[PDB]
RNA sequence: UCCGGAGAUGGGGUCUUAUGGCUGGAAGAGGCCAGCACCUUUGCUGGCUCCGGUGCGCUUGUGACGGCCCGUGAAAAUCC
């Protein structure tokens, strides 16, 4: 239950030019297979097109600024949770919350008897709640 | 190297007049000649100004296409 914050995408940063999947698709519709449009629907496609230019920019701004606002709050929670476990003492977690403040102490300013092994495995080699 | 049961090939028609052809303007104009007048603005007269070819040529305009980039590629006056 406890190994499901370990994969905050929120607390994670990865290089800066990640190459993601390989994504194709047309560039622009061909000059000559467009479709008539009137001029006052060309303006209106044009006044439009102006809008949703800023309102993009405007939504990677407000994503920009509030994902590091959820950023602290979750640190603030996560870290609350993991030292009142570890105040707590409980034998079974202790692994898991080191493992925890390890992965995501830089953010800040026994396998048989637990179930559901964590969310990529095969990928994620636990740095300090091995075997 | 694209089109055709989303109707090809074939047969018969409609349209835009861009651009060529003929004519009016217009030969009376302009051009090239010859001849005859005068101490002078010193101008009068008569002919011919026609028929063609050629283009990986230069300049320019235009038509149907093809490729690439890209907000379907400035706005308004104005006319229909």
């Amino acid at each position: 239950v406890l190994n499901m914050l370990l994969s905050l995408d929120v607390l994670h940063d990865y290089d800066p030019n990640t190459k993601l999947k390989g994504n194709v698709s047309a560039p622009k519709l061909k000059k000559k297979d467009r479709v008539h449009l009137s001029k006052k629907q060309r303006k209106a496609r044009k006044e439009m097109q102006q809008i949703e230019e800023e309102m993009r920019n405007a939504e990677q701004a407000v994503s920009a600024e509030e994902r590091e606002r959820n950023q602290s709050e979750i640190l603030k929670i996560v870290f609350t949770i993991y030292l009142n476990i570890l105040k707590n003492n409980a034998k079974t977690l202790i692994g898991s919350v080191l493992e925890g403040l390890t992965k995501f102490g830089n953010m800040a300013n026994y396998r048989s008897l637990r179930l559901a092994d964590p969310l990529n495995n095969e990928i994620i080699k636990p740095s300090v709640n091995v075997s």
